[PDB]
């Protein structure tokens, strides 16, 4: 796996089985996980991140100024803690992991799985580790939505949620963005029904599918600043390069088959399904302290819906992020999301 | 040529010689028209329709119920005119249609502007006997004619409508289109554009065009036609079929180069260029009366882009559709919009 090869040093905790909703059982299973910091002697001040759809564990690599004494996570006085989701090519069971009823890798054959598939076997790590309560919970885009789901295990073992540019369920238009991505993976004859070696991956389906999911991440405005036309009396002519790099760094580092695993989990999120007869219903059965963080001008998921989410969950606030960068704003302005988070946490 | 054998009857006129603005010249140039209705005596009573990118110059196929009496196209007042743009399949001068100095221009037909169009289209004016333009009316790509129409003056065109649009190209779009156009330069049937005519490059125009449908609709119109289940096509599963029904349509009835050659017009749109130091100067030396027609929730063309037209156009009025449907609106709420533009042409 040379995905999880190239990163920094990370722990392993092993599930002997493991019950996924679908009823499939998987063996020996690998979940990799970084922490920072360490448990007071309560082992109640975990800190819980939960990372995007193409990221590691290593939350410092894109959130490094999150880090630190007098940040939000403060190493000095939280057990931080993130796990990789599984279907992830960084070290958790996925398509680039070991299939144990061959050994070769699960390739193409690794199981649907589930944000509350992922929720559910991360607490038995966490279990592993003696946590005992969890501070806050923290997560943005994907990481929203285990966010939201961790936050039904009650405020007893959960205290605090931070739920950031995210929904409630998967919706029409997400649904539609991430099938088009998947498609013109299906479409590269290098996919070979998921059959592709390892080394020689349908690189022209994940140029196209991040070149799609980039200007979904960004928005007019972000886009207009970076790309103009000269006065009448940065340049256009520099559009084609810049998606042509952003495409062949994301295909480099990362794999087909898990891409298709990992955004086929945004089709099955929907906090109500067996648990209310609505969404609003669903919400109103998180009873911790909320901090919801979104921008008016994300793309994918709208102002509106948080706005849902903050009337419905009783003890909430929503604050609202002034930038035009779209849903990549989490990243682009750590900064203020930094600040947004430690105050809550400090309250 | 099968694009252009495909429509109802057209007129063709014959330019001998035009000089793109480029320098190139091009020879022995048919330029496809439709009309509808008759011209008054003093020839005054002309009403242009500018077309879409991927549209013939037959409006009625998608415009249908802007025509007939008491209609926005009313052929009982006006003479009506659509003109197919350099570049179109459809009968004009683009990839489809023969090179005089050779088989069709292919790969090698030179790059034209919105600019070039509008001239064009004028010379054809002339030759017809039309002394003056009632209106010219125009969404999207057509938008774009119509505002450079507008530098006739108000003595040659009484009147504008632009509708959805914009006043030059962004990087937003610049992006959406080039994104669109590596699909077909990675599509291997594309051959350099040097593909024969019936073995398209398939999957990138259909790729293209999946991506172009979402960048056409909203969030909540996409969400409206495909939902999840309450917690206790229109289901999340037929997204797949949707898309690919699309695309399949499209790319069963277009040419791949003249979607280059088409889009890559965008890309050279500014009504400012050699004419003022910004967009706002060029948009104050429009002096007819114009009717600016958006929807809030278009995804392509802002909402604040139309309002700035609004505040620099001396005398304009802004039409905000009330729609959920994005940038597709001109087309979904067509009654909408017949009686917006209706009520503008009978002041
Ligand atoms: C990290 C990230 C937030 C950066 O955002 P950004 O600053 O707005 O990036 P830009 O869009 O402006 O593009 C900059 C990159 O393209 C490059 N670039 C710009 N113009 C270029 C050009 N003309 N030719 C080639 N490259 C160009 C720059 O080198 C830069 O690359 P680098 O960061 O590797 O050095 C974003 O690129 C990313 O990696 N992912 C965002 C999505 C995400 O994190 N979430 C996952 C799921 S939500
Ligand atoms: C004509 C148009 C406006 C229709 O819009 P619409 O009503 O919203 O269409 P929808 O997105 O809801 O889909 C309807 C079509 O998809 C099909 N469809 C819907 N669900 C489907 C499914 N699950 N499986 C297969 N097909 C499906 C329907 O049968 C229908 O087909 P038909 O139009 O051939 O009868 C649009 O598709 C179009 O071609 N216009 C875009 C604007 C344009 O091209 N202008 C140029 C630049 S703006």
């Amino acid at each position: 796996n040379r995905f999880e090869a190239s990163l920094d040093a990370q722990d392993i905790a092993r599930i002997s089985l493991f019950t996924l909703e679908s009823g499939v059982i998987l063996r020996d299973v690998p979940v990799a996980y970084k922490s920072w910091g360490r448990m007071n002697v309560s082992r109640d001040n975990c800190v819980i991140v939960c990372h995007t759809l193409t990221s590691s564990a290593h939350v410092t690599s894109w959130w490094p100024t999150l880090f630190g004494q007098g940040r939000a996570f403060d190493t000095s006085r939280y057990f931080i803690i993130c796990l990789n989701y599984l279907g992830s090519p960084f070290g958790s069971a996925g398509p680039c992991s070991p299939d144990p009823d061959a050994e070769r890798p699960y390739g193409a054959k690794f199981p649907r799985t589930t944000i509350r598939d992922d929720v559910r076997i991360h607490r038995q790590v966490l279990d592993r580790l003696g946590v005992r309560q969890i501070a806050a919970v923290v997560g943005a885009s994907m990481g929203g939505m285990h966010t939201l789901e961790w936050a039904f295990f009650g405020p007893e073992y959960v205290r605090k949620i931070v739920p950031i540019a995210t929904s409630c369920r998967q919706s029409g238009w997400c649904a539609a963005w991430f099938e088009t991505q998947r498609q013109c993976i299906y479409d590269d004859p290098k996919y070979l029904d998921g059959e592709y070696d390892v080394d020689d991956q349908p690189v022209r389906g994940l140029e196209t599918a991040r070149k799609i999911a980039n200007l979904t991440y960004k928005s007019k405005p972000a886009m207009d600043e970076r790309f103009h036309m000269a006065p009448g009396v940065q340049p256009i002519e520099a559009v084609s390069s810049y998606l042509r790099y952003q495409a062949q760094k994301f295909a480099a580092s990362f794999d087909a088959n898990c891409y298709i695993a990992m955004t086929l989990k945004f089709d099955t999120h929907d906090i109500s399904r067996g648990r209310a007869g609505s969404i609003p219903e669903a919400l109103a059965m998180i009873t911790q302290p909320a901090l919801i963080i979104c921008a008016r001008s994300d793309g994918l998921y709208s102002f509106d819906e948080h706005v849902e989410m903050g009337r419905s969950i009783p003890n909430s606030r929503l604050c609202v992020v002034d930038t035009n960068e779209g849903h990549d704003f989490f990243v682009m302005e750590a900064d203020k999301v930094n600040d947004a988070v430690r105050g809550f946490l400090d309250q």
